[PDB]
């Protein structure tokens, strides 16, 4: 089940604008948005790259709700200020940016939780 989507994938040296915005709950709000308008890209969460970020690292993490193992790399949205938690762990497949025309180097699909 799920929606399945696709985003592009970005490097976070030509994403000039990681910041959706400067809180949480704004970050994964426009983030959400941005993908319902389809101008989101990903990038990578590597070692050298929060500090790089604003803060509100929309985040996307194999969705913790499950107890199954048959089936694709499904994700949710979610966001932290520091990334205490999630960007921190080996859940977590990316952060989102807004996508202004950065040039992609490749694709990363998921699925889209959609209860009804």
């Amino acid at each position: 089940g799920h929606v399945q989507l696709s985003l592009p994938v970005l490097q976070v040296r030509d994403v000039l604008v990681r910041g959706f915005g400067d809180s949480v709950e704004e970050a994964l709000s426009e983030a959400r948005e941005h993908l319902k308008n389809g101008t989101c890209g990903l990038v990578e969460l590597e070692k050298g790259v929060l500090p790089q970020l604003e803060q509100p690292y929309v985040f996307i993490k194999r969705s913790d709700a499950l107890s199954t193992n048959h089936g694709h790399k499904v994700v949710e949205l979610v966001a932290e200020m520091d990334g205490i938690q999630y960007g921190r762990s080996g859940i977590t497949l990316g952060v989102l940016v807004p996508h202004v025309g950065e040039t992609p180097i490749a694709y990363r699909n998921v699925l889209l939780r959609k209860n009804g």
